[PDB]
Formats: structure tokens, C-alpha cells, sequence
């Protein structure tokens, strides 16, 4: 036997997945809206809240646990978002609607079984993740939705059933949340090791 605050009683901060916005291929709006939807239930504070983005210079990531692909293998992805709320008692829990793990997911899980060690990992797969505060998600992100079209301009995935996030300052600045330069771009980029010291229990 072995024993171990416990957020045993955890309230989700979201609806459950089938009653969330979501759009296949989409997961930065999807993250999103989360927040927004976070910021207008007056149930947590925003600031317990982030954005991730995983990705590295090659943009070519594994991520297990994914509904694209069922079974034990990964998906290689671009980049991929996730919300991270940390509870005020310290345990964190991420919201993944593309994974196959509970939504929420404890965040000891969800690295264990979606995201993996990169030990054995050959290294341009290794993962990076980008983690900003939800509230500067919110005023800052905007994405145009330009890079899901293919060479003649038409959809390659269908997009979300609303206007595109924009803001006073940007239409576009996708590239600089997926870019994993920590020159660049809001919030704080980690390493798979130093991301799970950080957040982990």
C-alpha cells in the first residue's frame, strides 16, 4: 500500500464533451471557446486556466489517446491545443475534446497515456508546449482560418459554425501560439520535462 490536496470532488469547468463547441481539426478554437466559455460561467477564476500548445520545430508530433485514431498508436499532428486548469488546490486537469481519455482528465494521466516520455522518442518528435494564461488567450489569439485551404483556396477541413476569432490588433497570428521560439509570441514554452515538473503532481 502506498499513500499519496485531492480534488476528489472536482466540479468540470466545461459542459461534458458532446455538449461543447468542436470542430474536427480545429482544436485552437475549440480551446477557445472553452475559455470563453470559462470567463462567462463565473465558476472558476480565468487566471486557474490555459491554453497549450503542442508542437516543435518540424511540426510533426505523436499524440496517443486520440479520437482520429483509435487504438494504441499515435496521431501525428502539426500542433495540437488542449486546455490546462490548475485547481486552486494544485491538482491540474486537462481538457482534451479530441482525446479518447475522460474529459477531464487528471494531468499525471493525461501525460502518461496521451503524451508519453520522450526518452525513447526519436528527438525531431519530441514535443514542446507553449502554455498561456486563458485570459491573454482570449485578447490576444486571432486565426483567419488561411492555413485550411488547400493550393485553389477551398476547405481541406470544414470550418467552425462561426465567424472567425479576431481582435482589435490581429487576424491572423496563428503561427506565433504553434511556433515553440520562446522569442516569440504570449506565455511560456516548456520541454515534455520541464512542462511535467512544472504542472505535475
Amino acid at each position: 500500500q502506498s499513500m499519496e490536496p485531492a480534488a476528489v470532488h472536482y466540479q468540470p469547468a466545461s459542459p461534458p464533451r458532446d455538449a461543447c463547441v468542436y470542430s474536427s481539426c480545429y482544436s485552437e478554437e475549440n480551446v477557445w471557446k472553452l475559455c470563453e466559455y470559462i470567463k462567462n460561467h463565473d465558476q472558476y477564476p480565468l487566471e486557474e486556466c490555459y491554453a497549450v500548445f503542442i508542437s516543435n520545430e518540424r511540426k510533426m508530433i505523436p499524440i496517443w489517446k486520440q479520437q482520429a485514431r483509435p487504438g494504441d498508436g499515435p496521431v501525428i499532428w502539426d500542433y495540437h491545443v488542449v486546455l490546462l486548469h490548475v485547481s486552486s488546490g494544485g491538482q491540474s486537469f486537462i481538457y482534451d475534446l479530441d482525446t479518447v481519455l475522460p474529459f477531464p482528465c487528471l494531468f499525471d494521466t493525461y501525460v502518461e497515456d496521451a503524451i508519453k516520455s520522450d526518452d525513447d522518442i526519436h528527438p525531431q518528435f519530441r514535443r514542446k508546449f507553449r502554455v498561456i494564461c486563458a485570459d491573454s488567450y482570449l485578447k490576444n489569439f486571432a486565426s483567419d482560418r488561411s492555413h485550411m485551404k488547400d493550393s485553389s483556396g477551398n476547405w481541406r477541413e470544414p470550418p467552425p459554425p462561426y465567424p472567425c476569432i479576431e481582435t482589435g490588433d490581429s487576424k491572423m497570428n496563428l503561427n506565433d501560439f504553434i511556433s515553440m521560439d520562446p522569442k516569440v509570441g504570449w506565455g511560456a514554452v516548456y520541454t515534455l520535462s520541464e512542462f511535467t515538473h512544472r504542472f505535475g503532481s
